[PDB]
């Protein structure tokens, strides 16, 4: 599949504005200031039809596994309840969630030799790039 671009492990090498977009989504304080120090590591695996994305950190583990525009029930590193749909749109997994009647989007792309994730929360935008582990 083409989804091969994205299986295997990945480690955080940087973040830009990832505490700005947690205030944004609605994040606390302490839950801010610990996830923010995290460095986790992202692992995306398919079987069949179904994708995992695990994240891995000393702060919480994750994970989710799905079929491409199928939604399912999600809880977030943070705790939020929310409805998430992951499609792939041109190469670039776009995930999705409502809470709420909040929204906010996720996108995975390969750029390189690395993963970048942008995350969007009305105008506020974080990117934390990764590289294979
Ligand atoms: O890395 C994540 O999976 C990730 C995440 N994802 C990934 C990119 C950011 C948006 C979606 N969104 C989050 C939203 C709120 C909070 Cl408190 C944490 C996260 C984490 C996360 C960060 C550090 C350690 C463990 C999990």
């Amino acid at each position: 599949a083409m989804c091969d671009a994205f299986v295997g492990t990945w480690k955080l090498v940087s973040s830009e504005n990832f505490d700005d977009y947690m205030k944004e989504v609605g994040v606390g304080f302490a839950t801010r200031k610990v996830a923010g120090m995290a460095k986790p590591n992202m692992i995306i695996s398919v079987n069949g039809d179904v994708i995992t994305i695990k994240s891995e950190s000393t702060f919480k583990n994750t994970e989710i596994s799905f079929i491409l525009g199928q939604e399912f029930d999600e809880v977030t590193a943070d705790d939020r309840k929310v409805k998430s749909t992951i499609t792939l749109d041109g190469g670039v997994l776009v995930h999705v969630q409502k809470w709420d009647g909040k929204s906010t989007t996720i996108k995975r792309k390969r750029e390189d030799d690395k993963l970048v994730v942008e995350c969007v929360m009305k105008g506020v935008t974080s990117t934390r790039v990764y590289e294979r582990a």
